[PDB]
């Protein structure tokens, strides 16, 4: 049954309006929304889900749609759903800045832009929960309301990201989430180095859930983990996982030393990656890279530098697989390569 | 430069004595020498090693050749070298029975029989040590000295070993072992289950040593460990191995429970594995079950059951690998088939 929302939406002054009112927890689009600059939320707390009702909103601004700047005891939980959002800009629809705890949440939401979500890497927990289907569009440009918008990409030394967002990415238990990259490098990048929040970052698959990256055409890597201390990346029971890219589908090699890395897919999951060049996992955390393996997988190479021996390899020294009851591995390489390598 | 022995044998009947002779620790072989009865030691510990010379000594009696049944306070340091020996009884060459602690080394030797060296299982501690170059022929029959003589071999239940030693088989640095199966199932099988000896199997080899047991068109398996409490295959530095079996290539699967297993490669190991329908490593025992790669590994699979899903299976709850510095594993099998799989 039905309930009222906080306020309704018809356009970017009375979105913006309801997003910086504290006393606003839940706000519902009446009207596809344009968004000319973006709606900054900073020295603020907030909790509050948009209520997408079918509609989209576009952001053009250069800073994105939702900008939150807030210092270390502000908290945003910010949720979007039933929503196609579109961004120009270089740090996403939902940008994430400073010392604040920022926990982005979109559920049922299909998404445009060059880089879609952005958060910094040095300072606050950031952390990204998605629920239901989630398409995920990294393109050149994009189209809607008869005009046509080029995308932007946050840019590192050559390299670009579709997602980046620093400490969590989490998808729910029976989402169904797919990233369909033309436009950018490494569709998920996690860095977590330095700076107040934990120097962690975890990509984290719930029971009963799909993640599709299928982009052997056009990405580099699959998913990047850069956190100082730890890196994981977990599938969950009876999940859904496929994997393509031209390098490497999963790297964890931080900069830095004194790190472990894990990956683990439970029981019930079925895990397939494809690496054109590189490697299905490739390890170098200093102290330990384990890698748990509970269903069944599959890892597929064509054939720190873009080309590998192996389809795993611990390029920092020394990895550890566990094989434990329901497991069923297969790693598939060309002449003269290796399933697991060590440099 | 040179040393007298304490005996010489041009016969059996010099032989006997001079092995059943506590002060003679050396003993030279002047001519080819034909055992019609086994040289049987029993209440009696001896330290001594037969200098073949060349020669060859042919044990026609059911009980084999050298025949050593002692009470547990005897030991029998025994070594045989520079010999070809032969052996038609069911229990080998050298036969081992009781709870005495018999330590058997070839060093230079040929050998032709069915079952070549047997000891007992459920006693006494047994081992069996290999230098230099040695060249077991397990064979239907043999003709030397200008006759023909049909071996015998061991049997439990359909199934016979070509090497039958309960809890060690050493193979020294800079080895060349190779075993050549025409008449048994299993090429080494080691049981170690009940008795006053530890109940725990080794094949050990050691550094810059070779061993071959090429014999996927005959024998079901290479290596059978079937130890109470432990279990272990251990490759040395620089040593190269190469094993094929119609089944698998090394299966520790103990009756028992509250057992471990090992197989360990180490650094500069050259170590190939081809087993037809089973494994390369079948492991089940009940604590855990783990290898160890340093080296380069290749396992080759064609396509307690004759047939298996894949390369490594775990078919005991659970197994552990370790990637370390110098690792590169490389795993082949047919369509359908896993590489690493759980039962």
């Amino acid at each position: 049954e039905d309930i009222q929302a906080d306020a309704t939406a018809a356009n970017a002054s009375e979105l913006k309006k309801a997003l910086q009112d504290t006393s606003v927890h839940t706000i519902k689009l009446t009207d596809n929304i344009t968004l000319t600059s973006a709606i900054e939320l900073t020295n603020v707390s907030r909790d509050v889900t948009i209520y997408g009702n079918g509609k989209y909103i576009n952001a053009t601004d250069g800073n994105g749609g939702i900008f939150i700047h807030n210092t270390k005891s502000y908290t945003v939980n910010l949720t979007i759903e039933k929503a196609t959002l579109y961004n120009q800009s270089q740090y996403g629809f939902v940008h994430m800045n400073d010392e604040g705890t920022d926990n982005i949440t979109y559920k049922n939401i299909t998404a445009y832009g060059g880089t879609l979500v952005w958060s910094q890497t040095h300072v606050g927990t950031k952390t990204l929960s998605l629920e239901g289907t989630v398409n995920f569009y990294s393109v050149p440009s994009y189209t809607v309301g008869g005009q046509t918008y080029s995308t932007d990409a946050f840019k590192i030394g050559d390299t670009t990201p579709a997602i980046y967002v620093s400490n969590e990415i989490n998808i729910a238990d029976n989402a169904n989430i797919a990233l369909e990259n033309s436009a950018t490098k490494i569709d998920i990048w996690m860095i977590a180095d330095i700076g107040i929040h934990p120097h962690t970052t975890a990509l984290t698959i719930g029971n009963n859930a799909t993640l599709t990256m299928e982009n052997g055409n056009n990405s580099a890597l699959n998913i990047k983990l850069d956190g100082d201390t730890s890196n994981s990346f977990t599938v969950g029971e009876g999940s859904t996982v496929k994997l393509s890219a031209k390098v490497d589908n999963v790297r964890i090699l931080p900069y830095e030393d004194s790190n472990t890395a894990n990956v683990s897919f439970a029981k019930g999951s079925d895990v397939t990656l494809h690496a054109g060049t590189g490697s299905n996992l490739r390890m170098g955390a200093s102290i330990s890279n384990q890698i748990d393996f509970n269903g069944k997988a599959t890892f597929i190479k064509d054939s720190e530098f873009d080309y590998y021996w192996n389809d795993q390899q611990k390029t920092g020294s020394t990895g550890v697989a566990n094989f434990n009851p329901g497991s069923n591995v297969l790693f598939q390489a060309g002449p003269g390569a290796s399933n697991v390598n060590t440099y």
